[PDB]
């Protein structure tokens, strides 16, 4: 059918929409941090990645877990690709001079002061800070009991996208070549991240993702007739929720640890490329459309191939990233869900 899936999406929608003081608590903390960082020599160009009043919830089942990004513009950037990894880069070349080690911008130093400044502002305020191996997210704050906020520091570059993206973002037959060109004129972001430990940064395009999801049809009027939607966004929510529920179901074992929403999002956008017509996403076909997505993700697990949507030579499912045993384990869980009308969805 398609009836149970609607009930799941309705539950998720009402949980997200219900009245809550959490966004206001998060806002007060964030505004406090931004004011403090702006009067520091290294962070005076810092600001929120998106200045909307609705915060980012990466975990679709967790309305008390917030994700925020602080962006810092860096003029005249020089990038050097690290170890042929396509997605990881040294930063070379002003205010960030204090973090150089040679010609190379040190992420770990920059995070240390970012953390320290945030640490000394938290005490000035019911907020607590936790350091855990990371840096993207750089800092996790906890507000009262339930509310948590991940803060990521990102560099912004307004120069052309790196060569590794030249053949990515293959939306030309879905969103048009005109739109691909406008999107590629937008800035790109870099977040501190190791590939496996050097001073490397990873390309981040979460603003492009958000723009496409809000203007996602082949037809420009897609989903504007509010009673005859497409089901693209619902399919992506369902895929996100499937992985989150399986990860929770098996938090005691380790096999699903390396999977994240990047993997589900990526597979979904490949199915959007595969199926560019809005008629392939009719809301009546929610169940069949979700099954296309599930089926494609399962093909990717079995072939151990999932190309990054922006950098096609980066294989998210390579065996050095996620080993065979872990991919084979997620395959069997998903095919049990698929064959039993998704028990995690009730
Ligand atoms: C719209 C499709 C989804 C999407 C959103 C977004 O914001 N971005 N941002 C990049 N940047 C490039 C990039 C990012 C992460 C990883 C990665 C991830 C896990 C493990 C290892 C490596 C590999 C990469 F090549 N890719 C994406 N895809
Ligand atoms: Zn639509």
């Amino acid at each position: 059918g398609a009836s149970k899936l609607r009930a799941v999406l309705e539950k998720l929608k009402l949980s997200r929409d219900d009245i809550s003081t959490a966004a206001g608590m998060v806002k007060g903390v964030v505004d406090h941090l931004l004011l403090r960082l702006k009067c520091d020599s290294a962070f005076r160009g810092v600001g929120l990645l998106n200045t909307g009043s609705y915060y980012e919830h990466v975990k679709i089942s967790a309305p008390n877990e917030f994700d925020v990004m602080f962006k810092l513009e860096v003029p005249r950037i020089q990038l050097e690709e690290y170890s042929n990894t396509r997605a990881y880069y040294f930063v070379k070349f002003n205010p960030l001079s204090q973090f150089l080690e040679g010609e190379i911008l040190s992420a770990s130093k920059m995070l240390s002061k970012f953390r320290k400044i945030i640490k000394e502002e938290i005490n000035d305020i019911d907020v607590i800070m936790k350091r855990k191996r990371g840096g993207s997210p750089a800092v996790t704050l906890l507000i009262s009991e339930k509310i948590s906020v991940d803060i990521t520091l990102a560099l912004e570059s307004k120069s052309s996208w790196p060569a590794s993206t030249q053949e990515g973002l293959r939306i030309q037959n879905w969103l048009s070549a005109k739109v691909r060109k406008q999107l590629r004129l937008k800035p790109f972001y870099l977040v501190p991240k190791h590939a496996k430990q050097e001073e490397t940064w990873r390309l981040s395009f979460s603003h492009i993702e958000k723009e496409i999801l809000n203007n996602h049809g082949k037809s420009k009027t897609c989903c504007e007739n509010k009673e005859e939607k497409c089901c693209r966004k619902d399919c992506l929510k369902l895929m996100k929720y499937l992985l989150e529920q399986l990860k929770e179901r098996f938090k005691d074992k380790k096999h699903l640890d390396k999977f994240s929403s990047y993997h589900v999002k990526t597979a979904f956008f490949h199915v959007c490329t595969q199926n560019p017509q809005d008629s392939q996403w009719d809301r009546k076909d929610l169940g069949l459309c979700f099954d296309n997505c599930v089926t494609y993700f399962l093909q990717c697990l079995r072939t151990e191939k999932l190309e990054n949507y922006f950098i096609p030579e980066f294989n998210l499912f390579s065996s050095n990233l996620i080993d065979k045993r872990s991919k084979e384990f997620l395959t069997k869980q998903i095919e049990y869900e698929r064959n039993n009308e998704f028990p995690v969805f009730d």
